[PDB]
């Protein structure tokens, strides 16, 4: 099968999402900052809402893969479970008094259940009667320690972050926060052992859960394979120049890209990702956050054998929207700003995901921008942000495209 | 032979590291980025240091200054290859700069080289090139740090990165990934320096070519008191995962008989911030926290899985240290009448009853000179702005035993 | 008639509430914090869950007063409006040159549009083009300063914060943050001028908007009259002792309270945040905090030069509250199996009936087990404010129990 | 000569200061945020640097007045004292059951010890045993409150802040933070009663410790009467337009000012008063923090007899810097940028006379450049006195300084 993403707007055939669960069920007002999650959510409500989102896509014919599912089938293959536990349960991560007990117990479990735990973490409490456990019940009960043997990954809800399908291949994103790399591990197991991937054909442009990656960090929200051989990558607080360059390089080498346009995010407004200020709705229509987009500094990165490092780089003086338009053959892009005149209230229209040109999934709370997009010709199918939006991320953050056709530029 | 056999024993060989380029680079902006509380007055700060250095040297101690070791160390091409191969990678500098940078550093005279290796390198330091310019460009138009190799201003706190527990040392896996650079440089010295290479000693824990994940251990949390006992602070910076592996390695080589884990209450510091030795039975304390340390004692046991047995002590922390040393009681000096607030913890013993402390802790000082301690004072005005002091600026290497 | 609150579980008969409005429409990720308001909410939705809540009480026969209407009808009295405006629009507040413009325009608006701007703040843009306001837009655009002739008051949504009805008397609380004193004002004028209260029979226990109360701050959340002369009051970051003493002294004057227990909160919070009644002998707590509050009893002491005797309780809070009410022991339900919810801050309609939040499923179930009836509303946008049912209501007429 | 400041860089004749004191000894790492103090300082050492600094202007023949002191000679007058206690001790400020104990106690004190407390604050312990302080040491006991019935006022060390001398007059500044109002109350007692003041000719342009003032606030750091009948009053995080309007309004009505240049200061979360990013070092010399001064959006209120309110405001085009040099009838200011051996922040120095400033030892670079510009730089230690942020300027409230074009 030919997996690959050749756009942002063209018809999405296959996507991967992940429903909230045990991760979020372990969330408290006191532990969410350290667990990297915005705020505590009504988990059963959010599970529902997600199922709604998911179903509106299946309804439209899109194949929609849920991470818990995939993880579950994956774990049933003994080799793949071992590949994970070998990496997740070590002396360094769990402690020498707990390695064995923890691992045997996890292995004693049911596939579905064991997946919940892998994504949702394990508490000393969940462990079967024993001592190594009590010692943790003890540090928790006497010092105020985290009661976590395996820290929960609520950020899995955001499938966009972890991996990036750029044309005919994927990246295994080195995540900023060490903690979050646990997510990338689980997702690699799936891409490595799951039936639907192991046998599919695709490349691996960058990333390796085995290497450390150092100062090199790359994040999903920042990556966009827009078609026409071009790729946009945001360089900010989360995706570094030392990662982007290695990706470009790996790309130009397999002849996978022609040009990579680095969207330089200014330090101020660089505490975010590209897809948080810039989004495609149609082949030539984007929603934009001005204050940041008018300040983004574009750089065209193109291969070159005249270079020992094989690439050439230039700062464009044209604006990002102009550079982006011209990269697509387009005169300019039609732009809907979002995030003072008609706005009944404040709202931020970005991060809506595309199902196909002109058809978008957005948030019900963004009624102002939503209208603006309809007037501009886009069908907006909404979903609830009461619990899902307490993550600031939108449908684009809750999706990792896997298969999606391109368009004529 | 190299080793640290107590906290208050006679100090004969110490390692410190003066402020410098790393600090000259500090800015109110990169201030937190670089994990340093504030921007000090560098030149003034160096003087206070040399002063602190000269004082211990007067008492005859051997004082090794990191820059000197590094400088001597990188004169051994193999020693340099060892570091540059780990410090200059595509992941740390990026594809376009690893060549011109290594080229340019390899061409520097040793002292200048050690300077950068510690103080970092800015785009500006590099001879004109695309790369340098590309870097300057992102710096000019986006505001990113122009640091090819970021500075390591906390090198000045030699206590943090490696720990000499009796006959061996630990190369500590620092909480923050960034500070692991520090530990890289020291390991290099322990590997190639003459005073090290041909020295007899073991490495108890730590490896800079590994990813320890949740295993982290910080200098300020370790204390080989003596009597085959090692005190280790468990807290916001020293994980049990690391700690368990250290006690186990220790026992395994018959280097210690007990590891008393000092459980720091959830109330961001190191044991040595709230507990300092001054004399065989004298310790400065921070009551509020110190009186809330849940004490755990791990001992060797062939009847335990991991091979270790751990038990939660009931008595106060203070008691379980007294009796762990074989003393009835510990003399205690509470800090953190007397005119104004002050914290005089973190002082360093040059030998019994001899401690170097800060000038500003006028109170705590007399409370110690009252307990029969010669409190040799230095300037905290710059070296101390960084919330750190004596014990922190020192990493014992050879300190004779007590009884 | 005779206004008054005699209990925290009695049959609620008259409550004031105030729905989200233009106030929250001005919220922006930047300004919400400099505006003392948690996070930015979806106003239209919030207006709906609010109305749903207001509706759930009116059908149980409760009479419900909403602030916007109250203001409206209130400012339809030339006097009242002058009383607010002479206060709201001054030179120190608005800017020496705008006073005229800003007042002229407001005075030319229909009541229901004026009141809205009163609670919702008036932006430079809102004013008819002038050399006056146009300067502010220059500052708002070129300097990034707030452009508010009048600042929005989104906290008016919590009518529990500005005034308390301590048995046939009310308190005009001097809020902690100075800005929020702008809310106390409008409710005062409403207690003062509106027909509902104007002719009403009730005392004025403490506070005055014309006064600057120094370090004396009091906030609705801590105050709760529980039955016979007893009155609980939190002394934490928001209700200062300077105010507590003067309130208890005052109540001791007209002799409207026998005892005033002062619950000294430990460690950003209020009493009703960790303590809430649902039935005559039932509560909900946040053990961690409740278990650690140092009680203090206040009683009239003729021998005292300042008229009181500040004794201190030796048993625990739940081991005091239960007493001053004669219960054998207080039925306690805890919050603070599924996930995490904070059941506290439930407003009581009558005994055994409580309007709560829908997200706190566990606690609601526990409460139901303890016997309570839980009518729930949505916290999606109203719960984006840390508080709930209790905080969103100012009881004005509740029945006693015994 | 008559009291009044007529420029920022001309011969300084009289200056009021305040050494670090008892308020500073109450600072703990647990409470310097509620008191508005960056960090805990070595008090007796700061006392020596403050004094060092005093000595340096004193030997140059500048009558250096000190607050604790002026407050003692002032507090001498039973009236002066009634006025202060009457406002400092109230049922709102200290509450019902402490008014008398605390006030009686304060009065049984030696004038200079009483001064100590007014500025340094008073804790419960300081008071004799009682039902009062005890059922109050009790709150600090379990509840862990702020033992202070009176809180110290450590920022008193920055006299520039609470009051300003703009030409033949002064302003009793309405501080941003309430807590900081208690300061202005003391300096006011001093201007109202103390000899060197209550018998001197000057005006009270704006201000009143008894009035509310609402959204109208000002901070000494922002105001500068640079001479030529002009007053630079930066608008920002602490000084608001509401206060500036009423200030200039009076400045115009009484004829003490011809134009006021509001320095519209760019939004930024951290304080930032004009004298912390802009400093006069000479008649045509100024230090500057590029990254800010360039963002300043000048405005020029001038009186207008026909206007209702008595003025008119235009938005200057040229840079805030040309709108200033032109404001002094000057061709163009000479600026020294600050903020290359390390990172140096030279702003906030104070002139004693044209071409002679007093700055910090540590800002070796900036100084080097000022000395490159013809400025004599007398330096004082900032190890404790500068752990704050401001320096020379922020620690002085000029009472009599001469006009320039001299």
């Amino acid at each position: 099968t030919k997996l690959g993403v050749h756009s942002e707007a063209g018809k999405l055939r296959k996507v991967m999402v992940c429903s909230p669960g045990l991760a979020h069920q372990r969330l408290t007002p006191s532990n969410c900052d350290e667990l990297l999650f915005d705020d505590v959510i009504w988990v059963n409500q959010a599970k529902r809402d997600h199922f709604d989102f998911v179903t509106k896509m299946r309804e439209r014919g899109i194949d929609v893969l849920e991470m818990h599912n995939l993880l579950t089938e994956t774990i049933q293959n003994p080799e793949a479970l071992k590949w994970i536990l070998d990496r997740k349960i070590t002396a360094d991560s769990v402690g020498l008094g707990l390695t064995s007990e923890l691992r045997s117990w996890l292995e004693s479990l049911e596939p579905r259940k064991l997946a919940e735990y892998l994504i949702g973490g394990v508490a000393a409490d969940d462990l079967p009667a024993s001592e190594g456990a009590n010692i943790l019940k003890m540090y928790r009960e006497y010092l105020g320690h985290s009661s976590f043997l395996l820290p929960p990954l609520p950020n899995t809800q955001f499938t966009r972050a972890t991996t990036c399908w750029i044309y005919g291949g994927v990246t295994l994103n080195p995540m900023y926060w060490p903690a979050r790399r646990q997510e990338t591990l689980l997702t690699t197991a799936i891409y490595k052992f799951h039936p639907e991937f192991a046998n599919a054909e695709f490349e691996i442009w960058y990333g390796d859960p085995d290497k450390d990656h150092g100062s090199s960090t790359l994040e999903g929200g920042d990556v966009m394979p827009i078609g026409n051989g071009v790729v946009l990558i945001g360089m900010g607080e989360r995706s570094s120049r030392q990662a982007i360059g290695q990706v470009a390089q790996s790309l130009f080498a397999k002849g996978a890209a022609e040009r990579v346009i680095v969207a330089g995010l200014p330090k101020s407004r660089a505490a975010m990702h590209l897809d948080t200020v810039f989004s495609f709705c149609d082949r030539d229509l984007v929603t934009v956050f001005p204050e940041v987009v008018k300040e983004i500094v574009p750089f065209s990165l193109r291969p070159d054998p005249s270079s020992p490092y094989g690439m050439n780089i230039r700062r464009e003086e044209k604006t990002f929207l102009e550079v982006v338009a011209e990269s697509l053959g387009l005169k300019k892009l039609r732009v809907v700003e979002t995030g003072a005149a008609e706005r009944e209230q404040w709202d931020d229209g970005n991060n809506v995901v595309c199902l196909e040109p002109g058809v978008v999934v957005g948030y019900d709370r963004n009624t102002y921008t939503n209208t603006l997009l309809r007037k501009a010709g886009v069908e907006v199918i909404t979903i609830s942000a009461s619990e899902l939006g307490r993550g600031r991320g939108g449908g684009h953050c809750m999706t990792c495209p896997i298969v999606r056709d391109p368009i004529d530029y």
